[PDB]
DNA sequence: AGTAACCAATAAATGGTATTTAAAATGCAAATTATCAGGCGTACCCTCTTTGCGAATTCGCGGCAGCGG
């Protein structure tokens, strides 16, 4: 479908776009798995 | 109201060759103050949205393209 849309910005937003915000509950379980890297290490 | 240029003489006529004198002044490189230029940090919560609107009704020409026997 890409009309060959050679404008950068067009090509950021559409592959940012994809991914989906999750808040309340994410941070928490990505910021423990964080520190649970860095205890083990 | 007194002739000399006679032959010695006197040092003054210069402008040229230098190791000095130390005082100055003139530069020189430090110390020692001001001020400028960087780095870091900030805990309520905030989540594609802004754009260009059109190097702006050109036009004529060419040719490298996709569809099609």
């Amino acid at each position: 479908e890409i009309g060959r849309t050679t404008d950068p910005v067009r090509m950021y937003m559409r592959e940012m776009g994809t991914v989906e915000l999750l808040t309340r509950e994410g941070e928490i379980d990505i910021a423990k798995r964080i520190e649970d890297g860095i205890n083990q290490v």
